[PDB]
Formats: structure tokens, C-alpha cells, sequence
């Protein structure tokens, strides 16, 4: 297994730093409030042009022409239509599998937002509140979401596999990232007794989910299961027979935290953070189930220094990291595509790496990965 | 500078055929009629979400590195947003300056559409109907936008030139095509009184635009003329003095039209009227004048045969058509960007190739 992928990140879950243009004339911070912000047939008109033109069958072209050969896509709890006021999206995602399809690339399905929030995060589409967890019938919805996700797409050659969640959070990371005043709830009382995601529960919900997801999948497919934020947690879980395989850990690892640990901003030190933080770490989960780190990029502060300095910087960071990843399942870069103007929003300057195809153009990342 | 350009097809200047979701839910064909079949919420929220997503910084970081150093943008005459039902969009324009400059590309500025049409194409805005030239008041309207236009951007680092019309349509043209079957009217009565416009009358808009033009431009710009369908008319035209080091003759050659003429559909037919009917008739106008193609692709119907057959014969005909340019003062390609779906909708395989940066990443066009 040598998984080399990109995210659909802003696809069909929207994250608003990445393009304004939707949330103009809406005070909105997030998915869940924008269609309150808007009439139903502007929300619609938006939604629908936003669809279409941020991904199509050209995009795909281009991630196989850099080497790619997986995509991993942020869906929906609201994918199949079913959850006013938002607007499903089973088309963009049956596209998607038959431009993948066309392209030889593979299609990891990621869970990434459920009704009421298993993070609190912006990217989850509602900030401030974490209750999905302690709602039987939200928990219940998203498990009937998967058995129909693999039912759909169980047999097709262009999947990889299936995470039944994106990110559920820690008690440490709820605690560490104050969640609810990073992401300010709009309805403090719907906010009010937010938990987070237990070890134990979130074992409970992925039994369930296996439940749903394996019996309805071919046998080449995978399970991939995000780590919670606890990376070195799994090993008893993931080791059960039913799982051998069959099961692949996600986890999410931004070189930004090296400069939060002190790391020293030279290309040598970065390069070692690299090596110690994250290859010399993750490798050891490595040797009991495959991992692949989900999401990652090029960020970091030192390129926040000429324009020919950060692009050497910028290109080292991207190969150093490709380096560490070799030595695991694979990976998927956080994210293919953005509109970002840091031309004329400079409060943006220094974020467009986040970009990579971009990065590739700007000779930031490499041209080809294979 | 040698003239290595892409359009920006369908950004500003809508086209039909290259995207479908700002048509759904109406039968309009055109750019005029879009508004009409939509409401006013709704088309200014499916303008504005298209002009943001279509084209972006990202666009201008992606043609630097294909190794282009200019883009041509179609811009429509109700750019300065005073013509409703239209959405302005001089803040497109605007941006797309910061970013050509940010990443040294130049633009050409090309009125691609003017208030009832110069052409009855599609593409200009308003199907079947071509009224424009016989209407001294939108004339004048155009002659006024290209001043502004001069003004505004006439000093700027990233302007190549302006193109005062794109593709005013000749008699041979208007009657060889049949533009009034090939894009109906949907109004007859708006269309009656449709008529080409004559070299003589074009010639006599030129001037005056190039007085609009030419005293608000620093001296290494251009204006950039069409040749109205009419290749070799210009020499004593564009070879007056005071023309001179200022112009650029702009021409449109698709081998599409050599299929209409009777060539064969082989490769090798190809090359040999690439090689004859662009390069060698070309050249001799570029004796004279520089001449750029500004619209140009490698759409032929012998690709609409194996994948690597198909790409195989799509390079050898970005490269062909490439050497023949070389003898030329630049090009554009149309078109850098489009949206189709050949996968489900089997209608437009063999007609992707019209999306320039798809060509590289299919290895149909030199990376």
C-alpha cells in the first residue's frame, strides 16, 4: 500500500477561509448557519454553482497528472438530501467516482460533518456546539448514512474506502483548543452541555459502523478510521481479527506545531522535527495497522524572506514530509484546491500553500509524486 | 515579447457550451437572454459565484507555469455595470491586472460584445442578431467604454493592448456560415434589418477607436485590430505611419474549418494545411504587420481510434500549429478553461481538447 492523495476540502463541505464568495452579504461562520442568512433561492443558486464549478472532471485530469492516485472527499451528513434546509449532493459524488474511475485514481469517502457536531469546529459546520455524540438519533441517522454510502458504492472500482468520521474530538483537544471560544457558538444555548468523544464511546460507534460498512463492501475495500486526536491508542482495537486486512488509521499532522514546541525556524530544524515528531512517532503505529496521515501541508511561519528563499523552503518542507511518509501507508494533502486572493486580501499572504495545486505551480511541492 | 497567450473564454463573457450549471432551469442560449428567464436574485447570485470561481489568482499562478506570458480577455460592453439587466465587472478586470502583474503575464483587453451584436453569433451575446454597426448610439457607447477602458488601465505594467471588437462579421462570413439558422433569433423582430459589416465601414470604426485608444496608452502597447474575417485586406491600412510599432493584427484560424473545405481527416491532411492555408498565408502578413492568432485549438474530428492514438495525434497538432506561429508575432489559445463533463455527457468527448490546461494534464499540448 502506497496511498498518494489529495483532499476535496470546500467541495461539498464548505470551509469558509478557503473562498468568500458564497458567504458574501451573510454574517455566517459556517455551513450550518449560511442558509439561514440567505433566501432559499439565492442559498440554492450558490450552493449549486459552487458545486459545479469548484470540482469537475478537469480536476481530476490534473491530480492523476501529478502523480496522485487517491482522493479523499469531505461529504455531508446532509449528502442525500434529506436534511432542510440543505441541498444534497448523491450527483456530485456519483460524478466524482466516474471521473476517478476514468482517471484510475480511488475514493476514500469521509464522513466529515454529522448533525449537531462530533467537534465543535468551523470545518465541521457548526461552531461552538458538540452534541451529535449524545444524541442517540443523530448517532443512529449517520450509522443508516454509512450502510447506504457502502451499499451505493461497495462494489465500485474507483472506491478505496470509507471513514465513518472526520475528527471526533478529545477530552484533550475539547480542553487544549477552547473550543467554544475559538469557534464561538451563534445560540449559546444549543451550545450549552457540548462533550466530547470519549475513547470508549468512539470504540462502541466504530463497531457499530463496521457493522454497517463491511458486510457491505467488496473485501479488497477498506475501513479507515480516524485516531480521535489519541494516535498511539489503537493497537488493541485495530489488531481484532475482523479488521485484519481490512482497517487503515487516519491521522491529521500540521508541521505548524512545530514552531508551537519551539522548533527552530532553519530548514535543518524543521527537518528534524520531521523526522522525530512524525516519522520516528507515527512509524511505530505503523508496525501493528496501516496508517495514512489524512491531512497535512507545507504551512508554516518562517514562510509567513525573499520569494525565491520560501520557495526553496516551501519545496524542501514538501519533500521532507513526502520522505516520512514513505515509511507509512500513504497520506492525503490538506488541500487540492482553495481560492485564495492573497494578492488582494495580504492578511492572506503566507496561506495560499495550503493550496496544493497551487504549491506545484508556484514550485513549492513537486511537479509529480509518482 | 513573443506572444504566448491563452483566452479567458467564458469568464466575463458567458458561452453556452463550455459550462452548463448558470443555464439550468432555462432556455436561454445566450448571454442576453439569461436574465430574462431567471429571477433577478438568482442570476446576480449565479453571476457573481461564477465570476469568483471561474477564474482566480490560482489561474494566473497555473498559465505562468505552463510557460504562457499573456492572456486575452473576452470582456462584455456592460462591464461598467451602467446596462442593465447586466452585471458589471470592472472589479474582475481590476483583480485580474493585480494578478497578471503579480505573476508577469500581460493581457490583452478584447470587447468581445457590443450592444445588438457584430456578428450574430453565440458568442457575442445575442444569437442571430447583428445590428450593432447600424446604430450610431451603441456605436458610440462602444467608442466611449474603449476610452475609459485606455484610461484606466492604458499605464498599467501588466497591459499588453486592447482589442477595440472581437470578430465583427464580413459578408463572405455571414453568408458562408448561415449565422441566422446556425444561431436563431429568438426575437424576429429585434433581428430584422440584421446585416454584416463592410470592410469599408470597419476601417472607418478603427479610426475612431483608435483615437479613443492610442492617446491613453504608453507607447509600449498596442491597440490590436481584427481582421474581420478578412486576412490579407490590411496592408495599406495598419502600415500607415502613424500606426506604426503600435498595431497588431488579430486573426482567428481553427483547423475545424479546413474539414468545411474538404480536407481529408487524417493527420497528415492536417499538417500539410496547417503548413499551407496558416503558416505560408500567414507569414506573408506578418511581412507587413504583426499578426497574432488569437483564437486558435487543436479540435479536429478525426479524434472525435485508441487513447494514445487520439493523443498522439492531438500533440502533433499543438505542435505543428505551434511551429507555425513561431514565424508569427504570438497567439492566444481558445481556451485556457471550460467545464464539461465528456465522461457522462458522451456528446462533448472529442471535445475537451478546447480547454487548453486540460490538453497538458492529457498530454495533448507541450507541458
Amino acid at each position: 500500500m502506497k496511498i498518494k492523495g489529495v483532499n476535496l476540502g470546500n467541495w461539498l463541505v464548505l470551509e469558509k477561509w478557503m473562498s468568500s464568495a458564497i458567504w458574501e452579504g451573510t454574517d455566517a461562520e459556517d455551513e450550518y448557519y449560511l442558509p439561514r442568512g440567505l433566501d432559499s433561492k439565492v442559498y440554492e443558486a450558490r450552493i449549486k454553482m459552487h458545486r459545479a464549478e469548484y470540482i469537475s472532471e478537469r480536476d481530476f485530469a490534473r491530480i492523476k497528472a501529478m502523480g496522485f492516485n487517491s482522493v479523499r472527499i469531505p461529504i455531508p451528513y446532509f449528502i442525500y438530501g434529506d436534511r432542510a434546509p440543505f441541498i444534497g449532493c448523491i450527483d456530485e459524488l456519483d460524478r466524482a467516482f466516474s471521473w476517478a474511475e476514468k482517471y484510475d485514481l480511488k475514493i476514500l469517502i469521509d464522513l466529515h460533518t454529522v448533525p449537531m457536531s462530533q467537534n465543535g469546529f468551523d470545518n465541521g459546520g457548526l461552531s461552538g456546539v458538540c452534541k451529535w455524540a449524545q444524541i442517540p438519533e443523530e448517532v443512529d441517522f449517520v450509522l443508516n448514512l454509512l450502510e447506504k454510502l457502502a451499499k451505493r458504492y461497495g462494489k465500485r472500482k474507483g472506491l478505496l474506502g470509507i471513514e465513518p468520521i472526520n475528527q471526533p474530538v478529545s477530552e484533550e483537544m475539547w480542553n487544549d483548543m477552547g473550543v467554544q471560544k475559538r469557534y464561538p457558538p451563534l445560540d449559546k444555548e444549543m451550545a450549552e452541555g457540548s462533550a466530547p468523544i470519549s475513547f470508549e464511546w468512539l470504540k462502541g460507534f466504530y463497531d457499530k459502523a463496521a457493522d454497517r460498512i463491511l458486510p457491505n463492501i467488496d473485501d479488497d475495500k477498506y475501513i479507515v478510521f480516524h485516531d480521535g486526536f489519541r494516535l498511539h491508542a489503537w493497537e488493541e482495537y485495530l489488531t481484532q481479527d475482523r479488521y485484519k486486512g481490512r482497517v487503515i488509521l487516519d491521522t491529521h499532522q500540521y508541521l505548524m506545531i512545530a514552531e508551537m514546541l519551539g522548533c527552530e525556524q532553519t530548514l535543518e530544524a524543521y527537518k528534524t522535527f520531521i523526522k522525530e515528531k512524525f516519522e520516528d512517532e507515527i512509524t511505530k503505529v505503523e508496525k501493528y495497522v496501516p496508517v495514512v496521515v489524512g491531512q497535512w501541508c507545507i504551512f508554516n511561519s518562517y514562510c509567513v524572506v525573499s520569494d525565491e528563499e520560501k520557495r526553496k523552503v516551501y519545496m524542501e518542507l514538501s519533500k521532507a514530509q513526502l520522505k516520512a511518509w514513505d515509511s507509512l501507508s500513504g497520506y492525503f494533502y490538506w488541500t487540492y484546491k482553495m481560492l485564495l486572493d492573497p494578492t488582494n486580501q495580504a492578511t492572506w499572504r503566507g496561506w495560499d500553500c495550503w493550496d496544493l495545486a497551487k504549491c506545484v505551480d508556484e514550485g513549492w511541492f513537486p511537479g509529480r509524486v509518482a
